[PDB]
């Protein structure tokens, strides 16, 4: 099936998944000069407190650490967006070299890695439902630079080695998305879709713009992971990221 290698990458995908070539994929490259600021668009609304984080799991692509969405306890509003989205999960991509690893770039620039928090519509009912709507999802992007190291981010880089391989999971509860956020909230945004197959085209993008610092020795940590499942040959998870996109008939719009 579909992955990151030379032979199931990004540029096979259109074969199994056409819309890899529609109108509205992402990521893409955020020109920083052509980006226009959008006066009208709102402060953007984190609401985390209530979070409830579940379990983390390796799914053979990246890690996703899951939460409960059966009531709205974790929501994203305001910006660009009409109405209230769940906080599902929040996966990272990330490079073998600290010289790439994100979707979005800014400028033409990769940072390290990327984070991914998936929120979807509750008018939509459920997360399956929502994925086939234009205004299904809100995936808040966050970068990732190397320097200092994010104390928030250490409890996901200790249980890592529980979920080494393809199908594993464990326990993850208790865990404060919050410590993830840079200061900043100012932000990108622009129509687009998953960077994964079924590469839906149902997601409004929100990307910070101010990245997050983790240490060297945590992005290690992540390139420690396995794509394969345990028994099988080992095949380290990097690089699992898919490059920019053509942006077409699209604009990003700035908050700031
Ligand atoms: O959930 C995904 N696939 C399986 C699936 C389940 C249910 C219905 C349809 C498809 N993919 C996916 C989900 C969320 C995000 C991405 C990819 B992303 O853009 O990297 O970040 C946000
Ligand atoms: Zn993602």
């Amino acid at each position: 099936h579909w992955g990151y290698g030379k032979h199931n990458g990004p540029e096979h995908w259109h074969k199994d998944f056409p819309i890899a070539k529609g109108e509205r994929q992402s990521p893409v490259d955020i020109d920083t000069h052509t980006a226009k600021y959008d006066p009208s668009l709102k402060p953007l609304s984190v609401s985390y407190d209530q979070a409830t984080s579940l379990r983390i799991l390796n799914n053979g692509h990246a890690f996703n650490v899951e939460f409960d969405d059966s009531q709205d306890k974790a929501v994203l509003k305001g910006g660009p967006l009409d109405g209230t989205y769940r906080l599902i999960q929040f996966h990272f991509h990330w490079g073998s070299l600290d010289g790439q690893g994100s979707e979005h770039t800014v400028d033409k620039k990769k940072y390290a890695a990327e984070l991914h928090l998936v929120h979807w519509n509750t008018k939509y009912g459920d997360f399956g439902k929502a994925v086939q709507q234009p205004d299904g999802l809100a995936v808040l992007g966050i970068f990732l630079k190397v320097g200092s190291a994010k104390p928030g981010l250490q409890k996901v880089v200790d249980v890592l080695d529980s979920i080494k391989t393809k199908g594993k999971s464990a326990d993850f509860t208790n865990f404060d998305p919050r410590g993830l956020l840079p200061e900043s909230l100012d932000y990108w945004t622009y129509p687009g879709s998953l960077t994964t197959p079924p590469l839906l085209e149902c997601v409004t993008w929100i990307v910070l713009k101010e990245p997050i610092s983790v240490s060297s020795e945590q992005v290690l940590k992540f390139r420690k992971l396995n794509f394969n499942g345990e028994g099988e040959p080992e095949e380290l998870m990097v690089d699992n990221w898919r490059p920019a996109q053509p942006l077409k008939n699209r604009q990003i719009k700035a908050s700031f």
